[PDB]
């Protein structure tokens, strides 16, 4: 328990936002307290951020020119000058809140100058403002709708859709509507676009969307202008997987069985290719110890601030530093980096705490581990996930206190390994009782077990079909769980191979398909 005036001494990091949360919600941060805050905290988004306007409410922030175009509301707009009007008709809700008559008027007031604001003036004096938005081919227009309602639909032809690609509002629309399972009319008519007019993750969920229609020859395309495209080698993998599924060119199978990214894709094809198992670099330090401190949080967001900002002369120096048994969670923390993520490191750190379990068990708890924290003790996320398997503080408190009842328990156990790891496999026991599959079990380790529930419990997610579970694995309406959960396997089946309990990638697969 550190006090405000410590904190306020230390850097702004994740840390020391941590630390100032829980004086928060132990309400141990006074009104004086709190007034000069807002400068020491890192990143002032979400539950800090809310939890500090308890307690002094910014009512901020008008821009101090347009001061006066707030004063107004759709009564008494045509009183506001020029600017202020069209100052006030970016929110679409202002705008669907005037009445006909004068969206009329605004509408020819703003037709030279600003038509865009025409548009959408008239398009809110029908029953149906997309489709006569659609009808004026406005880009702009359509996105502002979008970012309006997602409950508009409709058909749009191949020259509109053909424009939307080159709005930056695209990429998300798509992935959106295409995970999600929604705007069917949308879905439909994206259909044609031509590959030549979108890339990478772009082109590679319009991929998506021409499979789950069964338009082969058209994702084929698509995934083809996404490997050519994509910058990481672990996306471009994921591409030509999926043009190789669809057209069995051996040629693409042969280049994602030579990938240098380890991934589920490159492992799979090396698999099936009778292509050996890729190299995993050997991590085993002379040295014992030095004089970090693995257990200070704040001297874990001090080096890896550090880390993240050296040149190579730097990193060199640091390589050289954290090469001891104590710190090889750092020292492969920067070899990934100096090595500019070239080679592939799997270290296996506090193994007594683990080295009794079925080598299976291990496995998954490193690749959780590996994929939550790089195995560094104190890390911290951004929603204070805490320690080497990112434990909410809610589902920590839970376990320490009302199963485990640990003497006097922390949160902040969770930086420990022994605890971290304990937690992790009590908690992993929970979910592969009900999830059987690893995959299932990351997705629900970093989503919850509710949406994985959800997700399985839907008849067009995880069954059977010409592409499974391939496809499902694309649809998983998170993005974030569904990278997490192919990073997690990948780590998964290379630790079962270093540990000598190999398997097969090809059975995982097999096994997510429910019958
Ligand atoms: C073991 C555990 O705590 N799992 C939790 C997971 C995790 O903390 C995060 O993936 C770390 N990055 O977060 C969430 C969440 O919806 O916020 C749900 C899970 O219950």
């Amino acid at each position: 328990q550190y006090s405000i005036e410590k904190l306020k001494k230390e850097e702004n990091s994740l840390a020391k936002d941590y630390y100032i949360y829980r004086l928060l919600e132990k309400n141990k941060i006074s009104k004086k307290d709190a007034q000069d805050l807002n400068s020491h905290i890192f990143r002032y988004i979400g539950k800090i951020k809310s939890e500090l306007e308890k307690i002094i409410p910014l009512k901020p922030y008008i821009n101090p020119k347009y001061a006066k175009c707030y004063t107004y509301t759709a009564n008494t707009i045509l009183d506001a000058n020029l600017t202020c009007q069209s100052v006030r008709l970016n929110s679409l809700v202002f705008i669907a809140s005037l009445n006909s008559k004068d969206r009329t008027t605004l509408a020819q007031t703003f037709k030279n100058q600003r038509p865009d604001l025409t548009n959408l003036l008239l398009a809110f004096n029908t029953s149906d403002p997309m489709s006569y938005i659609v009808q004026k081919e406005d880009i702009n227009g359509f996105f502002k709708l979008y970012n309006y309602s997602k409950k508009y639909d409709l058909d749009l032809n191949t020259s509109l859709v053909n424009k939307l690609p080159n709005h930056i509002g695209f990429k998300d629309f798509a992935q959106n509507i295409i995970i999600k399972k929604e705007n069917p009319k949308f879905r439909h008519s994206m259909l044609e676009i031509n590959p030549e007019n979108v890339s990478e993750d772009s082109a590679f969920y319009l991929g998506v969307n021409a499979l789950t229609y069964d338009k082969t020859e058209l994702a084929y395309d698509f995934f083809k202008k996404a490997a050519q495209s994509f910058k990481s080698q672990s996306n471009k993998d994921n591409a030509i997987f999926w043009m190789w599924l669809i057209k069995n060119n051996e040629e693409d199978l042969k280049t994602l069985s030579q990938s240098s990214s380890l991934n589920i894709y490159s492992l799979y094809a090396k698999e099936l290719t009778n292509t050996p198992f890729p190299k995993i670099e050997s991590l085993n330090p002379s040295k014992k110890k030095n004089n970090f401190n693995m257990q200070d949080p704040f001297a874990w967001q001090k080096i890896n601030k550090q880390i993240r900002d050296a040149n190579a002369s730097q990193l060199d120096v640091l390589a050289k530093e954290f090469d001891t048994q104590e710190t090889l969670p750092i020292y492969a923390y920067i070899l990934e980096r100096k090595n500019n993520f070239k080679k592939h490191y799997f270290i296996m750190p506090y193994y007594d705490n683990i080295k009794d379990y079925n080598k299976t068990r291990q496995a998954l708890i490193l690749a959780i581990a590996r994929q939550e924290s790089r195995f560094i003790p104190t890390a911290i996320s951004v929603s204070y996930a805490l320690g080497m398997m990112q434990f909410m503080p809610f589902l920590a408190n839970h376990i320490g206190e009302k199963e485990l009842k640990i003497p006097n328990f922390d949160q902040d156990f969770m930086f420990k390994p022994e605890i971290a790891y304990y937690f992790g496999n009590y908690h992993l026991n929970y979910l592969e009782s009900r999830l059987k599959s690893p995959l299932f079990v990351a997705y629900a380790y970093n989503g919850g077990i509710g949406f994985t529930n959800r997700m399985l419990a839907r008849n067009d997610m995880f069954k059977t079909g010409k592409f499974e579970p391939f496809l499902s694995m694309e649809l998983v309406p998170y993005q974030e769980s569904r990278i997490y959960g192919k990073k997690v396997l990948a780590n998964y089946i290379v630790y079962r191979h270093l540990l000598n309990d190999s398997i097969k990638i090809s059975d995982i697969f097999e096994n997510l398909i429910q019958n």
